[PDB]
């Protein structure tokens, strides 16, 4: 029965009516296009959609033996989300020696935009590009984030699809206030420099190409990869062109491995580092790089920012120690089998007395190098911080980095039987269990805000307790996608238990199908599953001052003003024309806040995910 609730939303993702996927056959982030998340618009994509998206027809080819729709995603990821060789021109100009140029992150958007350091600041160097070079070529194999499927805000010709950048300044720029602009700088709109000066300060500005990953989502693609070869080999598909891609997807995910600058991990300076003494073998937040139009020359750049909610054991699992996806480089499988042990120690590390999984750690502290205070904690160098990159909602505030994570944690778990993290498991899912709120009725409330209090104890190769580390739960909620990944990973911990333990959990599981019962008895939508969301931050919708740097004057393509002084709306001005816009400004002159039904083609798909996760191995 669970099959069939697969397959009805998989019908429910790929009817045309529903609005899910363009023309192209791009799905897009949600199908209401009024909706203020990390992408600002609804019918953009993320590279987490498409990662979804392998995962989707991943288990739709292990239903039915047709891997063609994972195929043509795959076909899809290449000629649209990675980068084409035409649309990475200059990429040859790559000096592995002097890989980038030092800039500074500062706590507040205002700060921006950044002085850039030419030779006050040694960048360390890069051990990787050249093996990646010999093995591939000079054209990396990574994808960009954020798309603009439909040339929504005009920075293309025609329908064609563009990719843009929106979060470049810091810690406090939130969502409301991020300027969207194009990855392809071309230099036709913005202001004077296209939209470059707004971010990053230099003397002279040329035409530039920029791409950012987000390795969470290639992560989530490699073990998309991973499990859809294995279903085909029990099928009898050949992928091998496909696990080739990942593999040297993966291999190229090892610029994630490292510092921003390639600096000394757990220096607490800005001491360049010679090779592999800058890698910290945790998958950071990013990694970007890019090049110039007409010109010869390039740069890459990691992030010294770890987030626990990032880190995939089971990706640098499958990396390390499987020769059908082992890196053509010969250094591959060694940087990932020091990844894995690293990121297990890192979550061992983390967390906290009742169970929680802190916020990770980081190389530079608030993105100056700069000394840690007294009494902080550190992970192999590495200071704690609670909330690393984003801080103005709340980098680990929501609950859903907790079941990203542990899904992960709890998977490698399950292929790989290690006895080291079995006490982990079992306190976070006891703290889960203890914080979930039932009803008698077919209504329930799951933790959606989180108060952190105290750091752990500082690493010494062994978990102390953490007795100064604590959580509370603020605030319940009733949010879908977070049920869906939780229920995964309960799941996941039941089967775990089952393979690798004296007895199955039935708690784990039984609680797993409680919440999936619950909510698709619950939510049930016509284009998919929903609930109401009570979304007070919308006032900002008609409030937030985006910071446009003063004197500085842009137009926007459809006409829009970019000044000082503007709001959310005034460079947003293709929301007044939105079916929602009415309800919503209704709702903010009347006082209350706007509730919504927001259908995410990752929310369901994490529904459908984990709704087949439960039917596997059961």
């Amino acid at each position: 029965m669970y099959k069939q609730r697969f397959l009805e939303l998989w019908e429910e993702l790929h009817d045309p009516s529903n609005g899910y996927f363009s023309s192209h056959g791009i799905p897009y982030h949600a199908v209401e296009t009024l909706i203020v998340e990390a992408p600002d618009y609804g019918h953009l994509t993320t590279s987490e959609a498409m990662s979804y998206y392998l995962w989707l027809e991943a288990l739709y080819g292990k239903f039915t033996g047709d891997f063609s729709y994972f195929m043509k995603a795959w076909e899809t990821i290449e000629k649209y989300m990675i980068p084409d060789s035409t649309e990475q021109p200059g990429m040859s100009s790559y000096n592995p020696n002097s890989p980038a140029t030092y800039a500074d992150e500062y706590e507040d958007p205002s700060y921006y935009p950044s002085e850039l350091k030419f030779d006050t600041v040694r960048v360390g160097s890069d051990p990787v590009h050249n093996d990646l070079v010999s093995a591939y070529g000079p054209n990396m194999y990574l994808m960009h984030w954020l798309m603009d499927v439909d040339n929504w805000y005009g920075f293309g010709t025609g329908t064609r699809a563009t990719f843009i950048n929106t979060f470049q300044r810091g810690e406090q720029e939130s969502t409301w206030e991020t300027i969207p602009h194009p990855s392809i700088e071309e230099f036709k709109y913005g202001g004077p420099n296209g939209f470059l000066d707004l971010f990053t300060k230099d003397r002279s500005y040329a035409k530039q190409w920029r791409y950012t990953n987000a390795p969470d989502a290639e992560g989530r693609a490699i073990q998309a990869t991973y499990w859809a070869n294995q279903w085909a080999k029990e099928h009898g598909v050949n992928l091998s062109q496909y696990v080739k891609k990942a593999s040297r997807m993966g291999d190229f995910l090892r610029n994630d491995m490292f510092d921003k600058y390639f600096m000394k991990i757990g220096a607490q300076d800005k001491t360049p580092a010679t090779g592999y003494d800058s890698a910290h073998y945790l998958m950071a937040w990013y990694t970007a790089w890019g090049g110039g139009i007409g010109a010869s020359w390039a740069w890459k750049i990691g992030c010294s920012h770890a987030h626990a909610g990032y880190q995939n054991p089971m990706t640098a699992w499958i990396l390390a120690n499987d020769p059908e996806f082992k890196p053509e480089s010969p250094n591959g499988a060694n940087d990932w089998a020091k990844s894995l042990e690293r990121q297990l120690e890192f979550y061992q590390w983390l967390q906290s007395a009742e169970g929680g999984i802190a916020g990770g750690a980081t190389n530079s502290w608030n993105g100056r190098y700069e000394k840690y205070p007294a009494g902080t904690s550190t992970f192999y160098g590495m200071a704690y911080v609670p909330h690393p990159v984003y801080a103005d909602p709340g980098s680990n505030q929501w609950f859903g980095f907790q079941a990203w994570s542990m899904q992960r944690v709890m998977e490698y778990y399950l292929e790989t039987g290690d006895s080291s993290v079995k006490n982990l498991i079992k306190k976070w899912v006891d703290w889960v269990m203890s914080e979930i709120k039932l009803y008698d009725d077919g209504t329930f409330a799951i933790p959606s805000d989180l108060e952190w209090s105290g750091q752990p104890d500082t690493w010494t190769g062994t978990y102390t307790g953490n007795p100064n580390l604590h959580v509370r739960v603020t605030s319940y909620g009733t949010d879908l996608g977070v049920a869906g990944s939780l229920a995964n990973a309960l799941a996941t911990y039941a089967a775990a238990t089952e393979r690798w333990e004296g007895k199955l959990d039935t708690k784990a599981r039984d609680m797993a199908a409680e919440l999936l019962d619950r909510m698709w008895n619950l939510y049930r939508d016509d284009k998919g599953l929903s609930a109401p969301e009570t979304r007070e931050d919308y006032v900002r919708f008609f409030e937030q001052e985006v910071y446009v740097p003063q004197g500085w004057s842009g137009t926007m393509p459809n006409g829009d003003r970019i000044e000082p002084g503007v709001t959310f709306l005034d460079i947003r001005s293709k929301y007044l024309n939105d079916p929602d816009y009415p309800k919503l400004q209704q709702a903010y002159n009347e006082g209350k806040a706007p509730v919504f039904n927001y259908h995410r083609f990752w929310a369901q798909c994490d529904i459908a995910i984990a709704n087949g996760l439960y039917s596997i191995l059961f």
